[PDB]
């Protein structure tokens, strides 16, 4: 049922990683990951996160979707750990059955683009997935290619990557 998560060798980490130039709105415009692709295709629509920064260096991410007529909202806390630009979930033990967590912020240039790694162990299955983050809703199809070709380096096929449609509600 699911595609082995990746060693993390095989998963870059963004070099001198800055919290601060990291911060703020981003378009989660393209997703890859070992989860099925969604049964209710109303989830391929364009989601959008914002990074807060806090005053402890955590970042307070909230993202946004539409979703039957509604905007649903979740927030997560990300800590930094050692290394800048890896994280690992605020207070775990708030989330039911999310027993481990881990953020790696692969490549950015900050105002344009990001690729975010995530691999977490949820009911004791391991699950795996990659953002491509635009700071607009669309980016370059160029972009896109990588991101494609990033995510096949790391096991997964073509059904497994999914770009959500921009869409004006909840999101700007
Ligand atoms: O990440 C997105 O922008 C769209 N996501 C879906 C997706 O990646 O396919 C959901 C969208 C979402 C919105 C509202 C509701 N709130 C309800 S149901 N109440 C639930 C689902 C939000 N996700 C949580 C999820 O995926 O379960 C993000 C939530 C804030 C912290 C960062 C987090 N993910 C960032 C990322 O994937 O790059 C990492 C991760 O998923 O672990
Ligand atoms: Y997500």
């Amino acid at each position: 049922d699911l595609i082995p998560a990746p060693p993390l060798s095989k998963v870059p980490l963004q070099q001198n990683f800055q919290d601060n130039q990291f911060h703020g709105k981003w378009y989660q415009v393209g997703r890859a990951g070992n989860a099925a692709p969604p049964m209710d295709p109303e989830l391929l629509l364009l989601t959008a996160q914002t990074y807060e920064l806090k005053e402890d260096k955590s970042y307070d991410v909230t993202a946004v979707r539409f979703r039957k007529k509604m905007c649903e909202y979740l927030t997560m806390t990300f800590v930094p750990s050692p290394q800048p630009g890896e994280f690992t979930l605020g207070n775990i033990k708030n989330y039911p059955g999310l027993t481990s967590y881990f953020v790696r912020v692969v490549s950015t240039n900050y105002n344009q683009h990001a690729m975010v790694f995530f691999k977490k162990v949820q009911q004791n299955r391991e699950y795996f997935s990659i953002s491509l983050l635009g700071r607009t809703k669309e980016l370059a199809s160029e972009l896109k290619e990588n991101f494609i070709r990033f995510s096949k380096s790391l096991g997964l096929p073509e059904n497994h990557i999914v770009f959500p449609v921009p869409i004006d509600q909840c999101i700007d």
